[PDB]
C-alpha cells in the first residue's frame, strides 16, 4: 500500500466550503469528485490525479496533485483547475495546495486565460 | 466521441525537449506518460487528466489540466507537477500551459515548496 | 490624500513572522523595507511599489504590488520578490497577496527560477 | 553603477505589443512607465521595482520585478500587475517574467482575484 494511501483516501473539505472526496490507489493514482462552493459550478465533477506513494520518511509532506475539468451533466463552464500541493498527516492532516484555473479563450484573450489561487483542506467543517 | 479527442490524442513535445504521451477519451479522460528532458527524472513516468469534451465553438480553446507524480520505477523525487491550459487545434496546433511543481518539505520549509512556469506543447519537434 | 492611504502606511506581519514597513503616497506610491523571518535573508531590504488612490467603493479591496530584491549590505541571495494582492480595511484590517519569487539562473535552469507562493499580513502579531 | 544599470535602462517590448521604458539606478532602483496593449488600460501607467545591482558573474541572469497600479488620469481598473523574472544580457537581451495581476474585489469573489501569466521582453519590436 501506498505509505499515505489510507491518510489521503476519504473526504476533505476547504476554507470556501467545497468538497474533495478521494481515493489513493497503492500505485499513486488519485481517484473522485469535487463539488465547488464557489463559481459556475453545481453538483459533483470528475476528478483525477497523482500522488507520490513512498514519501521522505523525515517529518516531509507528500506531494500531490490533481485536475478538475468543469463539464458535468449539470453545466459546462469551459475550464480547468489543477490543484498541485503536500500531504501533511497527524491529528490535524493538512492537504496544502496552490491551483491553476484555466478557461478556453480566444487567442486575443489567451493573456488573461488562467487565475491562481491556494486552497487548504481539512477532514473537520 | 469529445469535440478535440481526436486532436488532443498522440506525442508532445514542449520547449525544453520533454514527451508529453497521452490518449483522450469520449468522456473527458486524459491517460498517458511524460517524459522530462530537465530535473530530478529519467524515463517516463504516469500522467492522467481531464480536458473539456465539449468546447465553446468560437475559435475559443479547450481547456484541460494533468498530473505527474514524479516518482518511477528508476527515481522518486519526491514532487508532483500539475499543467493548467488549453488545447488550440489547426495546422499548427499547440497546447499552452502554467504549472505548478510542488515537493514534499518540512513545515519550516513549506514557503518554498512550490516552483511556476509555463510550457507550449507542439507535435513537432 | 489617497482613499486607504492612512489604512495602508504602518508596520504588518505575515505568518511567517516577516515584517512589512509601507508609506502609502496619495498619488499610489508604496516605500519601505520588508524583513524575512525565512530564508537567505538578514535585516531589512528596500522596497517599492503601487497602489490603487481611488478605490471602488462597495466593500471591494484595493489591489496593490510591491517588489523586494534580496541584496542589502549584509547579503545577496541574487533574486527578487514581487507581492501582488488586496488591502481590505476594518477592525481586522488584512493585506492578501500572492507572490513571484524569481533567482537569477544559467539559461539551462531558468525552468526551476521561480517559486510561487501567499503571504497574508496583519496589523497585529 | 548598477553591473547591469546600462543594460536595464531602456525601452522594451513584450509578445502582446506593451512598452516597458524604465531607468535602472545605481542602488537597485527601477522607475518607468508601462503602456499595455490590452486589457482595460490606455496609455502610460507609472511602475516602479528592484533589481539585482550585484548578479552573479557565471551567465546567471539578473533578478528583478517591477509593479504597475492600474490608474492613471485616464483610466482606474482597480487592479495592481507585478512582474518578477530575470533580465539576459546579449545581444538577444531580454527580460523573461511571470506576473502575478490582482483586482479588488469583494470577500465573497476574493478566490477568483488574481490571473498569472508570463512575458518576455525585447529591446525589438
Amino acid at each position: 500500500m501506498g505509505r499515505d494511501e489510507a491518510g489521503i483516501t476519504g473526504t476533505w473539505y476547504n476554507q470556501l466550503g467545497s468538497t474533495f472526496i478521494v481515493t489513493a490507489g497503492a500505485d499513486g493514482a488519485l481517484t473522485g469528485t469535487y463539488e465547488s462552493a464557489v463559481g459556475n459550478a453545481e453538483s459533483r465533477y470528475v476528478l483525477t490525479g497523482r500522488y507520490d506513494s513512498a514519501p521522505a520518511t523525515d517529518g516531509s509532506g507528500t506531494a500531490l496533485g490533481w485536475t478538475v475539468a468543469w463539464k458535468n451533466n449539470y453545466r459546462n463552464a469551459h475550464s480547468a483547475t489543477t490543484w498541485s500541493g503536500q500531504y501533511v498527516g497527524g491529528a490535524q492532516a493538512r492537504i496544502n495546495t496552490q491551483w491553476l484555473l484555466t478557461e478556453g479563450t480566444t487567442e486575443a484573450n489567451a493573456w488573461a486565460s488562467t487565475l491562481v489561487g491556494h486552497d487548504t483542506f481539512t477532514k473537520v467543517k
